[PDB]
């Protein structure tokens, strides 16, 4: 089973679900070998009803689509498609938290309000919405009427790219074209120039590719900036990770999805109804997380994390899980069948995202409160059921310090400097004890031992002094693996990255160092990464394509993590892919997202599949950013 | 040849092509034998990097994808994507319309005008725009800024849908959930919906599907709304079709495409630059359309009809075709290589519609005239370049009577009854001189040797009176075969609908008969079949779903003619498909497609391949819509 996950909890759930016959996300995938080569390498179009087209990657007929599609427009069509569909989702996210806001402040949703005021008022100065003089009320309102704005074409371009990005960035995009009209309008022109008989020239195609990334990023940078208004912003937090963190003698409910809008409310009501699950038996409601809401909820209230992406199945195969509640995005329609055998209540949330056999509850903001009770009331029902019974928990855990927003980051290096929170950071980067940044994004895929690319990449820069930030399911993997646990510093860390994660925790009053790798949130919460590194690109007067600054997308899924990857190339990052996406059938596009790239935004893909070789490519990157400022490496 | 096309001018060409060893379209799919049947029943998923998956459609492993979806959920999310696509096609057509209408009455396009005065009025009272005391530059301003509204939410939704179709069908799509919030916000929740993770219910997802073809609708309807204001409401002309209207000594010019703001002015300059032509040796410019941007100024001017979709190449394998004047859609990227060889100039005008190997030209609508002039000086340089060479333009031409806009239809039916003009029409719908009406749309498709099932319907549903209707390729189909020649009513029509042409032919002046097929324009004009259908249904007190009304998408091929085949079924029509669309592969989804949706909303579709069968089912319907009314059939 450690061929499927390195997570020794999920192996455990995997010897449970062999020996009663539950069929996993493992299985299907044995059952699916081998995969079409065809669609592996990118060369299949079903874009019309002459298909399904495809092209021999090597040999003899079919060489061109039907219509006269060559590979490299198959290949760029097919990936544009994807982060469309990756901005689409990252963007409906966002949209609901703006219509969600801008109920709160009309009065049509008593359960939301303004909790960050501080956050409301610097993104309205951002935006340049005028805040002297003005209810909040009022302020919000005209943010959330920007932020709904920023879908259409207007007088100016999409305001969560353009304003948070540095000038000379901006200026660099807008020189190429790049800048998003409007967020929904690119995904539509993506659909509309990859249909039949539109764009057919690959540099073209991916031109309106980086474009839409962009707009994935502002969907992205929204979602973040909605959210800590409406939620909080998050700040340093302790909790646990793992199946461990379930309580056999709880309610143990998983909020799993991506909005928080209905899971920040869980958590708010569960709280509520302590007694009502303890008049049935239990101990309380045990709220846990599962994927990027759970990671919400982490960040902000310390709700512990259960499991993540990949192994999301595993939870159920505990025995203990009484209900998951589902908003959009990342679910596995298979909970559904899984429940049968486990006697889980699963519950969609949003109308968007039904599956069959799962229970719908319809929420509504303006209901939330009344939605909250009802579903928890389905929950302590399922715990009613189960009482008596034998449940396999794995006793396996780790601690998690998280909470790493980028306001938190910076006001944990005042301590160190007040007026210039950056500089001990850059100071460090320059005398070489942070050799560099590396973030780490995006999903687990059944196609790579679960973890194994990021908790190997991860030990390696760590121990060359890379300060290391996670989101998503990347920060899912190292959180269960020990890497947000301060204790395993000394064994994890090399000693100049040591002594700044010590300095900096022990200023902040700890007695202790920063955890070996920063949280930074969910998978839209990679906008915090993109502030804290244009905070340094801006401190230090240079473009972000200067800084010894990279990404790595190790085991990446979801068309969502399609679109990161692509905007962290867009504004500058070497940008390390873990599965190779369907692009190796045409070498022209290849070598323009591996190599040409950089010509036009400074960033460039690294694909490479081995762990071990990916960290050596990423630290080559660092040091190759190092060497541009003049610094030693 | 005649397995590949029924035209025999084709034919011709496919004969030269093979002598010279130009490799065409048939070519093409005959080297893609045998398709792959994963694909074909729909059975294939690459919505994440976990793929590709499929599924056997019948005996063992793999039963299900990775993540879990099933087959039914796999077909629904692959066919929405069509769905969203064809929207995507339509509504950027419609939206370059609306710009190009808001730069014209603000004074920064100068080319462009308000030329059908009429038409902008009486827009603007069907979504409630104050006319009363207003200029027309600022009622044009407030229906060009209401149609981009409708790409967005807001207050309201989409008013191309709510103000277009009976309030009875606005009611019942209302009931269903099917009202489009904004025309490129369904597209985007599409694309979200159907990413890994999310929307994993059949029914739920196509329900989503029909909202999103509504999408589709609004920006038809739009389209044709803004292109008869700038260019003119269609009126009854007459032209020619197929190869011979290409003339071996002029600069013979194609437009090719879907969007006409670029290819009308094209009209209006090749005749200021007749003089240039003649002094390079040139008769003149000799403009001929290609598809439906052929359509839109066949319709608007009678320039005539080349051909259209699948058979594009074989106008540049005569020789003489010395350019090929694209804007987007529907272009088998191929003509930019078969230029090398037959020397014509293939010229890309928009910055999303790009092919590699071709001329690209920056239209903008401030310099359309400057741009069109020099887009047709590259065409007389071409010209130049084949001077005293021979050509192969086949003889082979039909005459084409068109321009049956819905307004001239209504016009043309007053002669019989002024104050109440549908009343002739419908009286004959009653006393069974016109049995129904059927609308032919769509694509040819490469799969149904050319224009096969288009005739072959047609003239079965003429022998028995069914007032025939068409629009894009359909159209081309009908008119290249002589269907749009009224000398032609006596052999085909049957003795009833003979009768009809002939009345309100004779009413009008002509001394003869409309012809045997109304050709009511582009793609986007299927909306003004609708606007057709709902005034009929208007004055006769129904809803579209009891109309005899049917539609055949007989030979389609594009994502904008999936959606138009969707919308036909939700606004409530019977509609024939003569090429199986992936969803074979879950009997789920097809049941709901071609049964249960009837009890959603009345419209249903109907797979035939045979297109004798087509013709029979066809009838079938009209007479099961006429005894529901309680007529005789
Ligand atoms: S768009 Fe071209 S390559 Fe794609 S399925 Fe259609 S004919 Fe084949
Ligand atoms: S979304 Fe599901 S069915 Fe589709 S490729 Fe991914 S794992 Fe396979
Ligand atoms: S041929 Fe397998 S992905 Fe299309
Ligand atoms: S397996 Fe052929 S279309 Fe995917």
């Amino acid at each position: 089973q450690n061929l499927k996950s390195t997570d020794r909890a999920v192996q455990q759930m995997l010897d449970k679900a062999k020996r009663e016959g539950i069929q996993t996300v493992w299985d299907r995938y044995e059952a699916m070998k081998p995969q079409c080569g065809f669609g592996e390498t990118g060369l299949c179009c079903r874009h019309c009803l002459q298909g399904p087209c495809r092209i021999n990657p090597f040999g003899d007929e079919p060489k061109v689509g039907i219509c006269g599609a060559t590979a490299e427009v198959i290949v760029a069509r097919g990936l544009d498609r994807s982060i469309a569909a990756g901005a689409a989702g990252h963007s409906g996210h966002a949209k609901h938290l703006a219509h969600t806001l801008k109920k709160a402040v009309q009065g049509k949703a008593a359960s939301y309000m303004i909790k960050d005021r501080t956050k409301l008022h610097s993104i309205a100065k951002r935006l340049g919405i005028p805040t002297e003089g003005q209810k909040d009320e009022d302020i919000a309102l005209e943010v959330a009427k920007a932020a709904l704005a920023d879908f259409h074409e207007k007088d100016t371009p999409v305001l969560w790219v353009t304003t948070v990005l540095p000038p000379s960035r901006v200026k660099v995009l807008s020189a190429h074209g790049l800048i998003p009209a409007g967020i929904d309008h690119e995904i539509a022109e993506i659909m509309h120039r990859t249909s039949m008989g539109c764009d057919a020239d690959a540099q073209n195609l991916l031109l309106g590719g980086l474009r839409c990334s962009l707009a994935d990023l502002a969907g992205c940078y929204m979602g973040t900036d909605l959210a800590d208004i409406l939620f909080g912003t998050p700040a340093p937090v302790v909790t646990e990770s793992n199946l461990g963190v379930l309580k056999a003698d709880a309610v143990n409910v998983a909020v799993h999805g991506h909005n928080p809008v209905l899971s920040d409310i869980i958590v708010s009501v569960s709280k509520e109804m302590e007694n009502e699950a303890r008049a049935a038996g239990a101990t309380g409601i045990n709220v846990v997380g599962i994927c990027c809401t759970g990671n919400e909820v982490l960040m902000r209230h310390g709700i512990p994390a259960c499991t993540h992406s990949v192994s999301q199945e595993m939870a159920m195969i505990t025995g203990a899980l009484d209900a998951m509640i589902l908003d959009y995005q990342c679910i596995q329609p298979s909970v559904a069948t899984i429940a049968e055998c486990t006697g889980t209540t699963v519950i969609t949330t949003m109308e968007m995202s039904k599956i069959t056999g799962a229970t719908h509850v319809n929420f509504a903001e303006e209901a939330a409160v009344e939605n909250a009770k009802q579903i928890l009331r389905l929950a302590i029902d399922t715990f009613k059921r189960r009482k008596g019974k034998p449940v396999e928990i794995p006793n396996i855990k780790t601690k998690v310090v998280a909470g790493f927003s980028t306001e938190a980051i910076i006001n944990a290096l005042s301590k160190l400097n007040a007026n210039d929170p950056l500089k001990p950071l850059i100071d460090n980067v320059v005398n070489g004890n942070i050799r560099g940044v590396c973030l780490f994004a995006g999903c687990n895929n059944v196609k790579v031992p679960q973890d194994q690319n990021f908790t190997t990449i991860a030990r390696k820069l760590l121990k060359q002094n890379v300060l290391v930030v996670a989101t998503g399911c990347g920060a899912g993997a190292l959180m269960r693996h020990g890497f947000m646990d301060p204790a395993n510093v000394d064994e994890l860390c090399g000693d100049g990255l040591k002594a700044v994660l010590t300095a900096i925790g022990e200023a902040n009053g700890l007695g202790g160092p920063l955890p070996p790798v920063l949280h930074m949130g969910s998978c839209v919460d990679n906008s915090r990464a993109v502030a804290l590194v244009a905070a340094l690109a801006n401190r230090l007067g240079v473009d972000l394509d200067r800084l010894p600054v990279v990404a790595s997308a190790a085991e990446w899924m979801h068309e969502k993590a399609v679109a990161i990857g692509t905007w962290a190339v867009t504004i500058g990052l070497p940008t390390h892919i873990g599965v190779l996406p369907p692009i190796t059938g045409s070498l022209p596009v290849t070598q323009i997202l591996t190599s040409s790239v950089k010509d036009i935004t400074g960033g460039y893909f690294i694909v490479e599949l081995d762990p071990e070789t990916a960290a050596d490519k990423l630290l080559a990157a660092i040091n190759e950013r190092r060497a541009g400022l003049g610094l030693p490496w």
